[PDB]
């Protein structure tokens, strides 16, 4: 099965039980923030309310997909309120939009809006020209494995780099 | 009001009275050459004949626009006689042609014909690819403020960088 | 007269009599391998069988064109069996396919498949963007005269660089 959830499970990873992030709060699933901070009881309370069952604090893969899919909806909402990202997002097909959401989850919207020239080439359907330009970035140098997969997605509009 | 005259008033500047240029003759308006050289009476004579009124040597903004618009017509005529520039100029819309005329006023037609790769991308309607390539030039490094505005014009075909 | 034979006669050269190549066997025409190796009688035997007349070992220009045209057919067959090259080759017009065959004769299919980004831009009909990218290669630095002609062919789809 290949979709946005599986895409981020590969790029970011899955955590089926509560953990702490890099400075520094309680998290679950694919980067789902629960509370800030530092009592585990408050985070365990936020968990049960969010899923709608008994847990302390362990979930399933289907439950984690439910949390992640709500984050994507909130992310899409964010992108649509941003004048710098809305025209790109609008012009793209569903799979190329997943590559743009993947980037937003990694660096935030201010970071993604920084990819102006490449985002504009994508808008013009210059897939290959944008692929070449995206690979000449600091993002590509620092996380090349993730960046190569995201670039293939923007280039093809298929899930090929994740299969 | 936004047009080619206002565009060059911003990039090059307006002189409502006679002056001397960088080596070295009598000039008025947006770089309008009067005579070479060095008597101010000959230049003042050329002025009155060109406008069709009394002046020694001071003009209005509307009079300066008349002189400038004649230079653009002569510039367009020059571009059309050039095999290297005519195909680009022909393919462009009115606002993108103003960006190309702006470049010709800054560096001359031999200088602009030197932008071969970028001019060809413009011909293919590869706006964004040409914007990126134009920014990687010595012209961009030496006059970045003017170059950024001209590049936005080539990219959009709107007057946005001048409003 | 301008076609693929004349194109390679310019880029690689014509040999109307048997010779030895750079390590190291008997060759004729535009790089046509006869046998490996090292008896000239075996090569002279292979020659007569291939052309269908008396020779030891000297041919005409029309006979050399016959040998070369068989190599192009074998080259096209090779490209079509390659998943990395078949989609590009299919999308191109006859003259742009001749530029791609020229590259295959110079560096082989593994070498040409290495031009991924540029081949993809050609597929998208981004002629000018691919021309710029192809010129930024080691191939261009090592053989610029040949590379410039091949790049003009990919850019225009005309024989202009060879006329
Ligand atoms: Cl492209
Ligand atoms: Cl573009
Ligand atoms: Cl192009
Ligand atoms: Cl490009
Ligand atoms: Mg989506
Ligand atoms: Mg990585
Ligand atoms: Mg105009
Ligand atoms: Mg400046
Ligand atoms: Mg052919
Ligand atoms: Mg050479
Ligand atoms: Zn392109
Ligand atoms: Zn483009
Ligand atoms: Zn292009
Ligand atoms: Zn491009």
């Amino acid at each position: 099965p290949m979709n946005i959830f599986e895409m981020l499970r590969i790029d970011e990873g899955l955590r089926l039980k509560i953990y702490k992030d890099t400075e520094g709060y309680y998290t679950i699933g694919i980067g789902h923030l629960l509370t800030k901070s530092p009592s585990l009881n408050a985070a365990k309370s936020e968990l049960d309310k969010a899923i709608g069952r008994n847990t302390n604090g362990v979930i399933t893969k289907d439950e984690a997909e439910k949390l992640f899919n709500q984050d994507v909806d909130a992310a899409v909402r964010g992108i649509l309120r941003n004048a710098k990202l809305k025209p790109v997002y609008d012009s793209l097909d569903a799979v190329r939009r997943a590559a743009l959401i993947n980037m937003v989850f990694q660096m935030g919207e201010t970071g993604v809006a920084g990819f102006t020239n490449s985002l504009r080439m994508l808008q013009q359907k210059c897939w290959d020209c944008a692929a070449v330009n995206l690979a000449k970035s600091r993002w590509y140098n620092q996380t090349p494995n993730r960046a190569k997969r995201v670039i293939t997605t923007f280039r093809t509009g298929t899930w090929d780099a994740y299969k």
